[PDB]
């Protein structure tokens, strides 16, 4: 239950309206919300995963690629505090084959 | 628009100077470079660093 110990404390933390990144930039703003992540909102709610009470596991190998596809190698929009990756020409981990391969 | 008229109007031209040039809900295309080094508008580069 230690907030310092939840595995979303360092990205609801970068996603606040009360960070400069945030709160001036409506790009850093769309990738925290994308996330399901609101920066308006306190971090306890940030944080927590509304409506839900119980994960179950269901042990289905290719809608859990599927899920990491979407969610963290190829979404929408870059993964939050990703500027550098960005200016460097590569938004997300499908971009970096599609641009430069060896 | 078939033709564009001018109201000689200072201020609200400063006005949208500001909302469309310098201080934009989105940063002007083709500025990753500016973006990159923290500064994504104008208004920005006087909020963050000042000399």
């Amino acid at each position: 239950e230690d907030v310092r110990k939840n595995r979303l404390k360092p990205l609801a933390t970068y996603c606040s309206v009360h960070n400069p990144e945030i709160s001036f930039k409506v790009t850093n703003e769309m990738q925290c919300r994308e996330n399901s992540i609101d920066p308006t909102k306190p971090l306890a709610e940030r944080m927590k995963i509304e409506n839900c009470s119980i994960i179950e596991g269901t042990g289905n190998f290719d809608k859990c690629v599927s899920q990491v596809e979407s969610i963290l190698v190829a979404p929408k929009l870059p993964l939050p505090a990703n500027i550098e990756a960005a200016s460097s020409g590569f938004e997300s981990v499908d971009q970096v084959f599609r641009f430069a391969s060896s």
